């Protein structure tokens, strides 16, 4: 598989297991540090990223009755400039700007107690996908499919339901949806790290999904696979493949990758464009840090980046 080695800039340091990097609808940019433990207890945190000078700050350190969060993914709405953000211990948050925040469901649309989240794709219809590789959300005690499948897929829907649509899963992850060049969406992807697998799914409607499939093979028998993903604007899909020092490139009919991208580090955990360019930002375990690199195209535009009042 053809491999190729950009620069790779780095932008900032000592964010404790660096992840859901994303931008706001002001071009801002924001990282999560959701490994973030105060004697001993999570206390994750959502930072803001001065791209100028590095400097980091801390703009939320979510904690729900005292259970200390782990805030691991982000997408940003469209018709606020608010955060979608994808908890391990407190299922899904919205958070906005300054710092406030709130938790969105305790139990899913079946009365069923949510599942801890890892990370999250809004489709151009608004809705959000999302993956739960942990076991039940604070107070219940922590709990991970790495070894066992009980991790499940949702769907948080424009009309506020969390629908669980798939369930049984050993450790979802990274999740992105493909559109139809009219904007219709039509696929969801999700990797299942430990197994290198990425699953696709044909998307019927709001939280309606079938067709389950193996749709793409990670490289690599290291212990990691694949964590986050996104596409770029020719819905290639380009992948982290935390413990192989790559990322992977998915052409839009899956399989295997065709073209690598060496990483200076083994870890990448997490990437996302910067809106109208070509630059991708990473999050990284090697060093806890976050780089950028140039791609050979721009990104696929995220829902934030979509108008509610276009005409065309
Ligand atoms: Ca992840
Ligand atoms: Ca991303």
């Amino acid at each position: 598989i053809p491999v190729i080695e950009p620069l790779f800039t780095k932008v900032t340091e000592d964010i404790p297991g660096a992840e859901g990097p994303v931008f706001d609808k002001n071009g801002d940019f924001y990282i999560v540090a959701p490994e973030v433990e105060v004697n001993g207890k999570p206390a994750g945190e959502i930072l803001r990223i001065d791209l100028k000078t590095g400097k980091k700050t801390v703009i939320c350190k979510p904690e729900v009755n005292g259970y200390g969060g782990i805030p691991a993914g982000c997408q940003c709405d469209r018709d606020a400039n608010q955060l979608f953000v994808a908890d391990m211990r407190l299922g899904l948050l919205v958070v906005q700007t300054d710092g406030t925040f709130e938790e969105i469901a305790k139990k899913d649309s079946e009365g069923r107690r949510m599942q801890g989240c890892n990370d999250c794709a809004f489709d151009y219809e608004g809705n959000l996908w999302i993956t739960a590789p942990a076991g039940e959300v604070a107070p219940a005690d922590y709990t991970r499919s790495m070894q066992e499948k009980f991790g499940s897929i949702y769907c948080f829907t424009t009309d506020g339901q969390m629908i669980q649509v798939d369930t049984a899963f050993q450790f979802p992850d990274g999740i992105a949806v493909r559109h139809m060049n009219d904007g219709r969406p039509y696929q969801l992807i999700v990797a299942e790290t430990p197994t290198k697998k990425l699953w696709s799914y044909d998307i019927k409607g709001p939280a309606k999904i079938e067709n389950k499939k193996v749709w793409g093979h990670i490289p690599g028998t290291h212990e990691g696979g694949a964590d986050g993903m996104d596409f770029d604007e020719d819905n290639n899909l380009l992948v982290a493949n935390w413990g192989s020092s790559h990322i992977e490139v998915f052409g839009p009919d899956g399989g295997q990758p065709k073209m690598r991208i060496r990483c200076p580090f083994e870890k990448p955990s997490n990437l996302h464009f910067k809106p109208q360019t070509k630059t991708i930002f990473v999050t990284e375990h090697e060093n806890n840090a976050v780089w950028k690199f140039e791609w050979q195209r721009n990104g696929k535009k995220q829902y934030c980046e979509t108008l509610k009042f276009g005409i065309f």
